[PDB]
């Protein structure tokens, strides 16, 4: 019933989640006591305005030095508007904001009083100001005296051929086409790094670098001399941005004057997250070695500010590094990840299906688990500031939990002491369990032998008893599933269902030899794999065997087809969203010509040419190929203006589902995009989604 | 030159202005230590996009029980955007907000959750949502399950004769006449009582409201067993309410359930601010004796709810009630104004030239100064929960801070101690003191014989030495100027002026027969008293009587006309702001009619026809019959949207002036105001002003 | 307008006669009309005063125009009344027919008053006049 | 029909009409210029 669902869905919805946090200054009091603040931003959904709203909350820790005496709540909830970026400066006496009121202005914030407020758009040195995580960034200098951001470069004026003057800028030249970087990128063609002083008020754009780089995620350098950055190569055209780790890049720095930029790393591979240390002796990153696949392992380097030698912190992980560690997978560090004493980098990374925080000593390059052991769960860093840090914490049955923690000394990491400052109410009518599948000899290659994956699965607890399940494989093809907080899981849970989560060969934290497998056998690995290990659930679980469904979405939609398409007598019902369908159609649409050749098997290269055995090789591998054998209703949502995948590919698997008489539905999103984040659009298709299930199972 | 002044003017601006501030619930620590938090709202001018922003802030106070431990900050300064009402609930675990965003929304917030959002326009139930200090409410129950707060009564839909029907309504009544209340009350009519219960969602509206008045300030009675509410007589016709304490009102107390009204007071005056004992057993209230003056001094009252008894606390004060006070003229009592025992009130009051806060105990009946002795300043009492006062404190030379206080026992109310929250960098420039004035004997009236009033006098330290001069009456007639700060007469100091702020006799805060004197006599005794305080000056002081100029607003631009008609020969610029010129045609087209009568010696009567001798006495006191005789440059600022005083009072004056050839310059503002209170528009009316003032000068 | 103006007078001085009354934009009072009209002259002219410019006002013209406005007779009205009115009209200001209202309505006479927020003096615009016009004609069918 | 008007040249070559007078362009004191 529809009153049902839309019940559960508000009541799961209520949830809210933690975007950011920071620490304030510390404070010493007339007895002897010493606290700090802590600020923390949520962010929660809103179905009567429709809309994702965000407030700001703050706690205060009392603390002796290296144990947290007290915590506590330090006021009420206050809802902000208008905020893109924010930073606190080092001595945390002043905060810089960027705001949208629609023009853009940068205000200057010290004690109750706005000190300074500049309109960027009324000086006119460059366009708008990027505010995202790719290119995005606001620094402060050591000094205090000046802002560094990066912004759209200006393009020259122009007008038409035919225009009335009363009785400079080019005519005909208002038409011209300037390349983005793709989805959710639109209108992002060249960056530059802008400077700001905020005593006179004059913004200067930065000369000396390179003229075939966009410039991005910059900090000063050591003493003010200068600014360090990270160039993203766009020549001869900008491949895709987004999720993609595999891009051209290199770092540099460059001078406040007019010089030329020094290049600090290889000018070969894809480098990414330079952090300074509190020091201000020796920068980390991350470093990626090849640019096949679009998500690997990487390695952490160092490089020695003084005596310009670069080592390699952490290496790539083969199969497994002792039973905790298995390499680097997140794409971005912690703003903050360097210890007190400058000697330990703390992060979070995937560990098999769970999520882990690591800390790693760059003196020796030993890797120690800091959450290791126990049932499960997911684990994230938000900051750490004088050893201490702050911490989010869920299970699939648990919200996001607040916590903070002192990082012990050297050697003895595995005795950290957390201290919840947020705790949610957990749901004890879901159960959760990990299952590890080994392939069978069939299904094993000779290059990588030995390999297994893991699932998910996730059952209503106390059940009397043949209930039905749901499939999900996820997209990527090089993503996971981990062990949090996930909503549309925990509602069809509730509702009475059984999830099951496949992590296929060829996912992200069970190595690199895992990564490398999948290339080149895509239809063929995975769909065996997860019939394997659906086939092995039902046989050891003893479920409802006629009522399974499938559900996926982008290279899940594509896994799910072709499952509906080999294996007609197993699934009744099949949901996909922006499914992926003809391979050798989708090359010259989408915005990653590369991740076609990729996956088929071929080395990319510019200025190539349509082969035959190419093209042929692509449509074998595609699921269209199995649309005469469908049988399965099959219900598509669709988004018009996504460029990752274009919404054309579902709509021929559609034209040729009608054209044989199939229960197809279709709903089509005008405006919508790849991720369908709109709270309206997301909404409507989860209900529909829900509703589907319910009626065919 | 304008440069200058713009950024002396900026400078100024850039000064912060508290609005409100609340106290959350007490905590106490495993140590032993107890604090709680204090949530302050504060308001900033904003001339890059024009606004008056609103943002929030938050501190911590360590208390012992009587005395303040410690204090400090807890974060950043947060903007807002959005709130109208807001309101924390009486155990400080629930906040309840009334948003627009244009639609309006209640919202429930608690913890870091927004609980529930309720969208008042969907359910269209009533109107928009009352916001303003008048009738605008919003209260919590006493078992947090219920809200109460005023809408706007719901019109009966209408529709033309000639409409087309899809192949109920009144059709002819779109254009009906709804009277409303005057000026910043546009399209407010009729308000109703609303009553939402948060956990079903069912909006109802009260009935058992007499249907002649108005209702407005209303609280939960004793129980939850019904509604106070304060009724305000709407009958033949309403009649202005801002400003305006002499408006016939009553107290009434009715049912939940369906149920005839009870009435708690006479129904023969006003009465205003009714507040609830923490004990719930007694009520206190403000009643003015006479409906003639427009404010005057009032009376504090009790009620006790179970005897049905009714006392005078404090009565009307003729000129001096001891050395420190000398009546209530306050228009409204503090939301929380108890203290812990419910047997003290605390409030603040204006006093001679400065505003102090006192203390009176109910029993007994006899007023505490807190604030007695000093050179002087302004203090205004935020709120108090468990003898906890957060007070904001204010000079002429310094701007608004932030303190704390602990009320002392019953008997010691003399010795508490401050503790700075917020403190503010005082300006060195400028020197303020206090002028106290003795009419000459044939100024004087044998009704009221022996009265004197005030001046304050701002002057540049430190000066060289002819200095020009700025001479301001208030408006009013009936108000004051206090020593607090203030933005345009620091302005006109700092920039080499000095101001001379006359407080003649007809001011609040120097007793009833100081308010009494004035009616009937205007337009030849307020104008004497300013002259003889400008000569007094003169003589005394010894500036530059060559370079005098004045400055008013409403009646004190009546002053100055009637200052630059009879003495032509003495000033040398002048400046007002919606002057009123002709009191006979004023009748017709302001708001309060009854005014002009007051002013003018005569008693108001509805259903009135005007009388030659009326019309008459009304010209005869008007400045426009010193028309010829104007010398001297004049610059004039109107609002045309002003419903006050109507903007062709001051358009007859430039006529006259033009039609001689006098130097005259004038500014109309299409969509201001009386107030001229936005922020571009009060900024170029002040360097307006300024720049004609120091041209001139 | 001027007919209003004599239509008020008509149900002050013969209350007997008429039975229904409907005014548009009338002239109620002379002597507050001169400050807010933009014809300042024709007040003076109508009175038997010559206009000129710099004027100052006096007792005597004031009560000369006062003699002369239908408000004098505004007790001794028993006729229902309904009045239109442009918010908008600078020819004749709004307010001289709320004076009139406001002084019926005080006595308890029956009155209906209509105010079109952005109309003018020739209240012109097409749903404007229509309104008005099928408001009249079912008041006087009403009455009569 | 009081001010307006339109009229044609003898000679068909040039055209008149009345319009309004041009004013002063003016800005506020707070304004911010391109740099
Ligand atoms: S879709 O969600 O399967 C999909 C496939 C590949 C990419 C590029 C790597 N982030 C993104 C989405
Ligand atoms: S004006 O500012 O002199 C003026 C006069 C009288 C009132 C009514 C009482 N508040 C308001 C403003
Ligand atoms: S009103 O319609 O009676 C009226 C009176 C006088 C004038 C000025 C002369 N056209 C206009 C309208």
């Amino acid at each position: 019933e529809p009153e049902e669902a839309a019940a559960l869905y508000r009541g799961l919805s209520r949830q809210p989640a933690l975007s950011a946090a920071c620490l304030g200054p510390e404070v010493t009091t007339q007895y002897g006591g010493r606290y700090r603040t802590v600020h923390t931003e949520w962010t929660q959904r809103d179905l009567e305005r429709m809309e994702n709203i965000r407030f700001c909350r703050q706690y205060l820790v009392f603390h002796d030095g290296d144990s947290v005496v007290f915590a506590g709540p330090a006021g009420n909830s206050v809802e902000t508007r208008g905020e893109l970026l924010s930073r606190e400066s080092p001595s945390g006496t002043m905060k810089a904001v960027l705001r949208k009121a629609e023009k853009q202005f940068l205000e200057v914030w010290e004690k109750n009083r706005k000190l300074k407020s500049f309109n960027l758009s009324a000086l006119e040195k460059h366009g708008p100001v990027y505010e995202d995580d790719c290119f995005g960034c606001l620094s402060w200098s050591h000094s205090e005296t000046h802002l560094l951001y990066v912004a759209d470069k200006k393009r020259p004026k122009a007008e038409s051929f035919f225009q009335t003057k009363a009785l400079q800028a080019i005519k005909g030249d208002q038409f011209l086409f300037y390349e983005d970087w793709g989805e959710n990128m639109v209108s992002k063609s060249t960056p530059v790094l802008c400077v700001l002083d905020i005593e006179s008020g004059n913004i200067s754009v930065l000369e000396g670098v390179p003229e075939s780089v966009s410039p991005g995620q910059a900090f000063w350098a050591p003493g003010d001399t200068g600014v360090v950055f990270v160039g993203w190569w766009h020549e001869p055209f900008r491949l895709g941005i987004r999720f993609c780790t595999n891009r051209r890049s290199a770092l540099y720095y460059v001078d406040l004057t007019g010089g030329k930029c020094e290049l600090l790393s290889d000018e070969s591979v894809a480098v990414t997250s330079p952090r300074l240390s509190p020091d201000q002796c020796r920068i980390v990153y991350l470093r990626f070695p090849s640019l096949v696949p679009h998500q690997q392992c990487g390695q952490l380097c160092l490089y020695d500010w003084y005596t310009r030698v670069t080592s390699v912190v952490v290496d790539i992980v083969p199969r497994q590094l002792g039973e905790d560690f298995s390499g680097i997978y997140c794409s971005l560090l912690p703003l903050g990840c360097w210890s007190a004493d400058s000697q330990r980098v703390v992060f979070d990374s995937p560990q098999r299906s769970r999520q882990d925080l690591f800390a790693v000593d760059t003196q020796m390059g030993s890797v120690t688990s800091l959450t290791a052991g126990g049932s499960g769960g997911s684990w994230k860093l938000l900051t750490i500031d004088r050893d201490l840090m702050v911490v989010q914490f869920s299970t699939p049955s648990v919200p996001p939990s607040l916590k903070v923690g002192f990082l012990p000394p050297a050697g003895k990491e595995q005795a950290v002491s957390w201290v919840s400052l947020e705790e949610a109410e957990p749901f004890p009518d879901i159960s959760w369990s990990i299952r590890v599948l080994q392939p069978p000899p069939q299904q094993e290659h000779v290059q990588y032998a030995g390999l297994d994956f893991e699932a998910i699965l996730l059952q209503p607890s106390n059940s009397p008893t043949q209930v039905p399940m749901v499939v999900m494989p996820h997209g990527g093809p090089h993503s996971s599933f981990v062990t949090a907080w996930m909503l549309f899981p925990a509602m069809l849970c509730k509702m009475g269902f059984a999830v099951l989560l496949v992590n296929y060969r060829g996912s992200t934290g069970f190595g690199q030899d895992s990564i490398l497998s999948l290339p080149g056998n895509v239809g063929h690995q995975d769909v065996k794999d997860v019939q394997f290990a659906v086939e092995q659930v039902l046989q050891e679980e003893h479920f409802d065997a006629g009522r399974v469904a499938l559900m996926g979405g982008s290279h899940g939609g594509f896994l799910s087809c072709h499952l509906i398409g080999q294996y007609p007598e197993t699934y009744s019902a099949c949901v996909v969203r922006n499914p992926v369908i003809n391979i050798a159609s989708m090359m010259g649409s989408t915005d990653i010509p590369d991740w076609c050749m990729v996956e088929a098997g071929f080395s990319y290269s510019s200025d190539c040419l349509p082969d035959l055995s190419v093209w042929a090789a692509m449509l074998d591998k595609s699921p269209i190929k199995y649309a005469p054998q469908v049988k399965t209703p099959l219900l598509l949502m669709l988004g018009q203006e996504d460029r990752r995948v274009p919404f054309k590919q579902g709509m021929e698997y559609y034209r040729v589902l009608k054209a044989r008489n199939v229960p197809v539905r279709l709903l089509l999103y005008p405006k919508s995009t790849h991720a369908l984040s709109e709270v309206e659009v997301e909404s409507d298709s989860f209900m529909n989604a829900v509703l589907w299930l319910c009626t065919h199972l």
